[PDB]
């Protein structure tokens, strides 16, 4: 007897600005750190860059016809900073805020909810010349001014906003693994970013409750819960650390405006914690979200790792399964292959109830909203003749999460939406363009742009089946 | 690298009163519950019973200075209520307090540090009479009014004080099990009376804040953590379950002043939530512990359990080796056999590692400072030629806890205090005598009373070696 999906629930989907628009060097446009680094030899599958991508800032009203032809509910997208201030902190470029307020206004006539992502990735390459981005505080008063002009420019039209985007990610990529920019590897300097990071978030949502008193705002965490691989008290120990270190250390700060003590205590054995100043804690306590953001794609499994142990892992980049190995902290805990699941051939594992436990989990431990602002499966996908796209296994991946949504919701989760990733093809970060994860079809690969013409996937008409529904068919 | 254990550290041992006092109709002391059930037949081993027990209200002198040999930095013990309030409501009787004002006299001149647990499951049954005790709101201002008079009498000499002892365990096997008083087997009576000793617990905690400003106080809750047999999804969200609903149950009330939702929510869908009133979400949420106290004794493995499949199962009271059944819930979770570890012929886990995983999961979760207020193993001791109780088996087990302790304060844990289980042999409340967990023997067993003499056992020694070392020699 499972609770109905409530009558506001936002039935979405998502992308990012770097992903899909283009026009990198348009109407204005500064370089952000992306257009820069994708332009390094070697960083990205065969040197994709977003110069083009799916041209989403020419395209964008072919585009939302097409969500209005689904039916979708809410759409999820990003602003790039570097439209809005080309130099990051200067004089605002008025055509950069034209355009968002162009495709706000597309989706309001068709009544479709907009949902802003201040930040996912592409500060622009101004504030890393001047003073190395997120490494500083100077970028604290820096994102408000650019956070501010959104809200004051947008606040009537849009009620749902997203801060950070995986801090997570691009925090550890750009200063850990050194494998998004700045292309860093440096946990100390991991950790500094991190702080200043979790400093900008709680500055900009307490000047969101003074411009957009009526809004909801909270920050997307990249979450994958983690599991022990059994009952084996070392192991058991081993997930408490990894759930701690990988989400609670920024969860907490979140939801708390406090880090974990066993991790902290850890880092400070190894001279890793970061500054904190006066004032520091005041501001992280007094920076209470409206719901969590929730980007899931998949669970994690972690056992005993000893002191001389395992530490970076080989990530699957190729698409060719079977190809990671295990990651970890020395002495902290690793990860395992869960053998009660199946994988993509990225690796990834699928999980369905994963999510439920995840959205559990934050229940639990905030009891928070949480929005779901990404999931999704990236596949290959085929174009058969007659511009046809059978992705039956996009709409399995999708239909199981989404059931496992509702008996969370039956749990007592409050779920205030869902956003699908993506919602047309769009260029992966460092893969190029054929892990492809949208409802929509982008004719294009890693050698050529084509015509980029839009196809709608079989996924296209079972999700728009689901929204027609509010999820009672699935 | 190991921390040491901290200069004050309080390295102890506990008693509950009906386990050891006897004089269970001396000066003025009236029934309590235990009295009456303990001699209805079919109850407890062998008819065995508190009127004697090892007759600790007679001998407390020598007992004390065991102790003192021992060097104990603090000793926990039950007050019993009815030596206090015969009637559980009427007038105070100056003798029962006299005793403790003795016990405490004793043990302050010895420079031990009183631990004084307010109620160990002995309410007076006049209390049972007059309005079913635990089930009517009547017993807040009654448990209140006693312990500020034990407040009042003794805050100046006691710092450390316990409210209620293993709440889950009293209302437990007393309202849904029907093993303990009032022999009950109703989950609707056992929510409501679990929700009453919330209020209570609450309310003496308020009134501690005024009457002992300079003390410390908290509950201590009978934890054994959950653990998932294994990575399987399923089993995970077992594990969320029973953590929640045997742990979270009762720590989020004690911490936080809320009920986890997902429970509640079950509950509220079985018709057996618990009745609210105004004000009683105020009063639960503002009693916060200065610790948490914390009995331990072994962890919990849990598997997927279908919603027809087992519920209530069978104990091993018995000492064989193999007898237990899995216990559950139908529809969140079982038990199941962890066959990482070894048991003990009650086929309880034997899992210190499990200790430090509990102790991380209460900081991590409440930040709040542990005391342990009971750990130790249970066994059959043999006397032999000379006075001598070798009694190995329970060093070692006392070693690897204490082992697992330093591990945790040097994780970051603040472990405020270890009360091993216990001073002396003593009564237990189902099974007899047989069954010790005493650092001194105490001779008597089922059938023969003999002369209950005080005998060191071999454990004793260890453990005055290990306070001497401060847990530096283990």
């Amino acid at each position: 007897h499972l609770k109905p999906f409530p009558p506001e629930f936002l039935w979405g989907a998502a992308s990012a600005a770097y992903q899909v628009e283009g026009a990198w060097n348009e109407d204005g446009k500064g370089l952000s750190v992306w257009d820069v680094f994708a332009k390094q030899p070697g960083r990205t599958f065969k040197g994709t860059n977003g110069d083009v991508a799916v041209d989403h800032y020419h395209r964008y009203q072919e585009d939302v016809a097409l969500m209005a032809e689904m039916g979708l509910k809410a759409y999820r997208f990003s602003v790039s900073w570097s439209r809005v201030f080309p130099d990051g902190n200067g004089a605002v470029n008025e055509k950069g805020l034209d355009f968002y307020d162009r495709l706000i206004e597309e989706l309001r006539n068709h009544g479709i909810e907009p949902i802003v992502t201040l930040y996912h990735w592409d500060v622009p390459q101004a504030l890393m010349d001047a003073y190395g981005a997120w490494e500083s505080r100077r970028i604290i008063d820096d994102f408000d001014r650019y956070a501010v002009t959104l809200f004051q420019r947008f606040g009537d039209r849009v009620k749902y906003w997203v801060t950070l985007n995986e801090q997570n990610i691009f925090i550890s990529f750009g200063y850990r693994l050194g494998l998004h920019p700045p292309g860093v590897k440096d946990m100390k300097r991991m950790y500094e970013a991190n702080h200043i990071a979790n400093l900008a978030n709680a500055k900009v949502i307490q000047s969101f409750r003074h411009y957009v008193p009526d809004g909801k705002i909270g920050p997307s965490f990249a979450y994958s819960p983690m599991y022990p691989y059994d009952s084996r008290p070392e192991n058991v120990l081993a997930f408490e650390n990894a759930e701690e270190f990988q989400n609670h250390w920024w969860m907490d700060v979140y939801a708390w405006g406090m880090y974990p003590q066993a991790a902290w205590n850890y880092l400070e054995s190894q001279g890793l914690e970061p500054t904190v100043a006066p004032g520091d804690w005041e501001l992280l306590q007094a920076a209470k979200p409206d719901f969590m953001g929730v980007n899931y794609y998949q669970t994690t499994t972690v056992e005993h790792n000893p002191p001389d142990g395992v530490g970076e892992g080989v990530m699957n980049t190729t698409g060719k399964k079977g190809t990671s190995t295990s990651s970890g902290i020395p002495g902290l805990f690793k990860t395992v292959r869960n053998p009660h699941v199946d994988t993509t051939n990225w690796d990834w594992a699928i999980d369905p109830v994963g999510l439920r436990i995840g959205l559990r989990r934050i229940a639990n431990r905030y009891q928070l909203p949480i929005l779901i602002t990404e999931n999704g499966l990236g596949e290959f996908d085929t174009l058969e003749p007659g511009d046809i796209v059978n992705d039956d296994y996009r709409i399995d991946y999708l239909r199981r999460h989404v059931q496992e949504i509702q008996r969370a919701i039956t749990d007592g989760v409050d779920v205030l939406g869902y956003c699908a990733w993506s919602f047309t093809d769009l260029l992966s970060w460092l893969n190029g363009y054929q892990k492809r994860y949208g409802f929509v079809y982008v004719n294009r690969d890693d050698e050529s742009e084509k015509d980029l013409r839009r196809i709608k996937k079989k996924s296209f008409y079972w999700y728009q089946r689901v929204i027609e529904t509010n999820g009672a068919e699935l």
